[PDB]
């Protein structure tokens, strides 16, 4: 037969309950799921790689078939390196759908073995993005409903260093 491996790439800055839903769902359909955190040298995350991985491990580590790894560079090279079956993305909105369709096609031209599968969020996570969460935290709003508890605490230990 064979054994399947999907990469879920993102900045996860921070992880949200949305991402958690998607990884859980994906872990039911594939043998190995790789949560791949883009380091993002030229992109300026709020949380470091180390915080980002830690918060991820903290929310999804209870799934036996999920790994966590930082990467930079070209997704397709990461894809080959990781001997992956497919990439997983979530599609929240029309712009997501437009972007990811283009990207899939581009990656298939860079690597004929490339593959993208997509999941749609349940309605209770449809409105959640990392960006929105950062903005709400920044303005001292309460993000508890939308993110795992560790992430709440992480926001505080930044508001506590000052932010
Ligand atoms: C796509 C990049 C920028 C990272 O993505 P992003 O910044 O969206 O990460 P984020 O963690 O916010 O989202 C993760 C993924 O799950 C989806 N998602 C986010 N929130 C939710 C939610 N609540 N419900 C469902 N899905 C969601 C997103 O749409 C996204 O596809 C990254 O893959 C990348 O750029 N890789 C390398 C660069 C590259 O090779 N570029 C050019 C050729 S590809
Ligand atoms: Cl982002
Ligand atoms: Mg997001």
């Amino acid at each position: 037969m064979s054994k399947t491996r999907v990469i879920y790439p993102g900045t996860f800055d921070p992880i949200t309950n949305g991402h958690v839903d998607l990884v859980t769902r994906a872990s039911r359909m594939f043998d190995e799921v790789v949560v791949a955190i883009a380091i993002g040298h030229h992109k300026n995350p709020l949380f470091s790689l180390e915080e980002r991985v830690a918060l991820a491990q903290s929310s999804l580590g209870h799934l036996s078939n999920v790994e966590f790894v930082g990467f930079d560079g070209l997704l397709v090279n990461f894809f080959k390196e990781q001997k992956a079956t497919a990439v997983l993305r979530g599609l929240r909105a029309v712009s997501d759908f437009e972007y990811e369709f283009q990207l899939a096609n581009m990656n298939r031209q860079l690597d004929p073995h490339f593959e993208a599968v997509f999941l749609t969020p349940s309605e209770q996570y449809s409105f959640i993005s990392s960006t929105l969460i950062r903005e709400i935290a920044r303005l001292k709003g309460d993000v508890t409903k939308f993110v795992p508890q560790a992430v709440v605490e992480a926001f505080e230990r930044k508001h506590q260093q000052g932010w």
